[PDB]
Formats: C-alpha cells, sequence, structure tokens
C-alpha cells in the first residue's frame, strides 16, 4: 500500500503480532501503529527497501488477514463509507480496532448477504446516530430508521 519512511517525530508505542493480534507496548515490530501528523493511526508493515542508494526500511499500510485475531473491530469502512461494527457484519476493506488503529483488511463492500455499503444505494439508515446508505439485492435492513 502507501509507504512512508519513519520520521523522528513518530512516537511508535504499539506493536501487533501479525497472526495472533496480541497488542504490546513497544517501539519496534513487524507491524506497528503509525500516526502520521494529523492522520488517523494505521497499522503498518515494516518493509525492506533501497533508498538513496542504501538499504533501508519503510512502513506500508499493507493488507492483513485479521481472522485469526479472534476479536472484532469497533468500526469498518469500505467504498467510501465508515460504519459502526455490528455483530453479523462481514469483513469490509478496512477495520478500526478500539485501542486505536485502522487495519487494511481482506474484505470488500458487502456488509451482509446481498447488502452493500454503497454511496449510490437505495436505502438510507443509521447506526447509533451514524448515517449510512445501503444497496440491497424479503431483505433485512441491518440498521435503524432515520426517524427518531
Ligand atoms: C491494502 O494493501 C494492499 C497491499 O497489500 C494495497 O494494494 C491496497 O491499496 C491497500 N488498501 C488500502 C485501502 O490502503
Ligand atoms: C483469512 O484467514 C482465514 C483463516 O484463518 C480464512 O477466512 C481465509 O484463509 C482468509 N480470508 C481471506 C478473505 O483471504
Ligand atoms: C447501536 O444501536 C443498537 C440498536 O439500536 C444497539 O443494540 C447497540 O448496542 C448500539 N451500539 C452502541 C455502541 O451503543
Amino acid at each position: 500500500g502507501s509507504c512512508h519512511i519513519r520520521q523522528d517525530y513518530y512516537n511508535i508505542q504499539l506493536v501487533v503480532e501479525e497472526k495472533t493480534g496480541v497488542e504490546k507496548r513497544s517501539i519496534m515490530g513487524k507491524w506497528s501503529v503509525i500516526t502520521r501528523e494529523g492522520r488517523e493511526p494505521k497499522l503498518m508493515e515494516q518493509i525492506n527497501i533501497v533508498s538513496n542508494n542504501s538499504l533501508s526500511e519503510t512502513y506500508c499500510y499493507n493488507r492483513l488477514n485479521t481472522s485469526s485475531w479472534g476479536r472484532q473491530p469497533a468500526r469498518q469502512r469500505g467504498c467510501g463509507q465508515t460504519v459502526p461494527y455490528w455483530p453479523g457484519d462481514n469483513v469490509l476493506e478496512e477495520q478500526y480496532y478500539s485501542t486505536g488503529y485502522w487495519v487494511n483488511a481482506t474484505g470488500g463492500c458487502q456488509l451482509r448477504e446481498g447488502v452493500w455499503l454503497s454511496r449510490k444505494g437505495n436505502v438510507q439508515c443509521q447506526r447509533n446516530g451514524s448515517s449510512l446508505i445501503l444497496q440491497l439485492a424479503t431483505m433485512e435492513i441491518p440498521c435503524d430508521p432515520v426517524e427518531t
């Protein structure tokens, strides 16, 4: 994905084990939470590079299969919409875990069977105050009406 060299202002404090998803306090690891200035924190993979004619490292927002972590995210996003995670949801393009980081995930934009998170969709609803629009393929609507 998008890659960026470590800058001296980075304060890396959280590393996540790739397969187990164990979080630990550490400044250094294969997958570390990187917070670029102003940007939202992201779990990024340390990657070996050549740069200015020398061997070096960069940090890339690469895809990671979180299935083996055995723990659910707090939010997900896909196709230009960000939504609260509700149990029963499929895996979307990215997953936000509550300690505080986005993960580039292995899913798409199908939120439930036959139900896509699509900005051009035909159903408007909300989850815990957060608005979203769905495209449907009876069909259960996995969200609440906008009327209070
Ligand atoms: C996720 O990572 C893959 C490479 O593993 C990259 O091609 C893709 O663009 C990334 N997705 C996002 C949303 O950054
Ligand atoms: C992620 O790993 C799990 C097995 O633990 C399985 O769903 C599959 O191999 C992977 N999922 C995707 C979408 O690649
Ligand atoms: C969001 O709303 C649903 C139903 O209205 C509720 O079951 C769920 O607990 C709410 N989520 C949070 C984080 O409050």
